[PDB]
């Protein structure tokens, strides 16, 4: 299509986002370039109203598809490039579990050289103890919270969470993990008050390496036990 | 109490597991190094027994949580590095819901210079046409797949697909997502036959930027969709 173009190089994006969840309006505005040659996005979202009443993550899917990348035997099956200049609507219903929902209207032009993607939103009946107006979700998508507590009739630790890997078909399989740490020799050992482990795992494959393996990127830190009086 | 002592550098390590799954016998071995001070840890690992036989994201809580970072108002507890350098046993229960059960027996101790992390690993009780011996599994945790079919009657396609938010006391919350895509143009579009787009996001901060914000990372391809014959 005629369409496809206008992404051969970096496009220029801007955001606009105007909002409406359970009374408490807010507006977002984002700048960064797409690359569709790529499928490569980079964005910058700021509050311009203040403090956003919900958290970041629950708006990342309403904050520009037509920046994928369709490898060449599937460029015709590339609607939303197809659409450009004069661009698309999106509409969405967002439906959280035990929660409330977005409504969602955007429209995703060309104006001028840059991409825009110009959107409103609407969230009614959210529980002011739920999840998002709580705003009790971890902020990078994989960050895994791994609750440790002491065992000392074992002389040890224990900790059981859960793993929720993705399944190719939208469906995940659940892993449901039970720990326990014992030490090896018999020394001392500092057993811990409740706290517990933010994990993030990165994996990624080395194209030059015949072999199955798995390359991994770690990034662990404790957390949940604040200062005191100190 | 003299084991945090030994992360305070870059640690050599060398991670060694022996499996059996349904009687299927492998083995991994993974090399790299670990960095507690920033609670990093680089690893690359390899079957050498020829193909794994389960995907490889559930072998990943396997294969040494005393390169955690721990703060310095909470060195006091760390089991993890106290127990070092004699180290300790980690033994878990998988279970995977409508399918086995590992079963998981490491010693996480200095052999030298070197953090070894030597495991045996046993499941059971696996389906053969599950997510697991069926190799179903994204590779990528972030990675979801964005369901296309195409509404001819508006002239558009339409979508759905679902995003699970981890909340912070280990639960779920679940965001269904139905989309609907027309366009604003009067010209003639494509309308597709069924595919999907394979969606990736990085979420950071900018620890110099006052205001509330978000800066983001993102990788999408369309995929689903497989040559023809023709060479």
């Amino acid at each position: 299509s005629k369409g496809e173009e206008l992404f051969t190089g970096v496009v220029p994006i801007l955001v606009e986002l105007d909002g409406d969840v359970n009374g408490h309006k807010f507006s977002v505005r984002g700048e960064g370039e797409g690359d569709a040659t790529n499928g490569k996005l980079t964005l910058k979202f700021i509050c311009t109203t203040g403090k956003l009443p919900v958290p970041w993550p629950t708006l990342v899917t309403t904050l520009v598809q037509c920046f994928s990348r369709y490898p060449d035997h599937m460029k015709q099956h590339d609607f939303f490039k197809s659409a450009m200049p004069e661009g698309y609507v999106q509409e969405r219903t967002i439906s959280f579990k035990d929660d409330g929902t977005y409504k969602t209207r955007a429209e995703v032009k060309f104006e001028g050289d840059t991409l825009v993607n110009r959107i409103e939103l609407k969230g009614i009946d959210f529980k002011e103890d739920g999840n998002i107006l709580g705003h009790k979700l971890e902020y990078n998508f994989n960050s895994h919270n791994v609750y440790i507590t002491a065992d000392k009739q074992k002389n040890g630790i224990k900790a059981n969470f859960k793993i929720r890997h993705n399944v190719e078909d939208g469906s995940v399989q659940l892993a449901d993990h039970y720990q326990q740490n014992t030490p090896i020799g018999d020394g001392p050992v500092l057993l811990p008050d409740n706290h517990y482990l933010s994990t993030q795992s990165k994996l990624s494959k080395d194209p030059n390496e015949k072999r199955d393996h798995m390359v991994l990127l770690e990034f662990v830190t404790a957390a949940g036990i604040t200062l005191g009086m100190d």
